[PDB]
């Protein structure tokens, strides 16, 4: 409250461990599906149906760009991701297991870096 705070965890390497973490999920051999914004030309139903669309490529910019305010805002966009996936795609797809494991690999690396 007022003039009482817990104290003062070290944030000032959260960016550059952020970045490191996405750096991992853009190479990852299961990316393929998440490195571009979805095409809502060529998609049908995509446009109307996932109501905040997110993507690599769309995190990474505004990691870049200091539209992240802390480590939550940036993990919420990460897990949007596999959240729209599973809303788009069967799990027995190649996407949908794609995002599966992609969640997971991203869940592990979040634990271990910061948690």
């Amino acid at each position: 409250s007022m003039s009482v705070k817990k104290p003062k965890r070290d944030d000032s390497k959260d960016l550059a461990l952020c970045s490191m973490i996405l750096t991992e999920m853009e190479t990852h051999e299961d990316a393929w599906p998440f490195l571009l914004p979805v095409n809502l030309k060529l998609v049908p139903g995509y446009k109307k149906v996932i109501k905040k669309p997110m993507d690599f490529s769309t995190i990474r910019e505004k990691l870049s760009s200091g539209q992240y305010p802390n480590l939550e805002t940036f993990a919420l966009d990460v897990r949007l991701v596999f959240d729209n996936c599973e809303t788009f795609n069967e799990d027995d797809s190649d996407i949908g297991r794609a995002g599966h494991n992609m969640r997971k690999y991203f869940e592990k690396k979040w634990t271990d870096t910061f948690k």
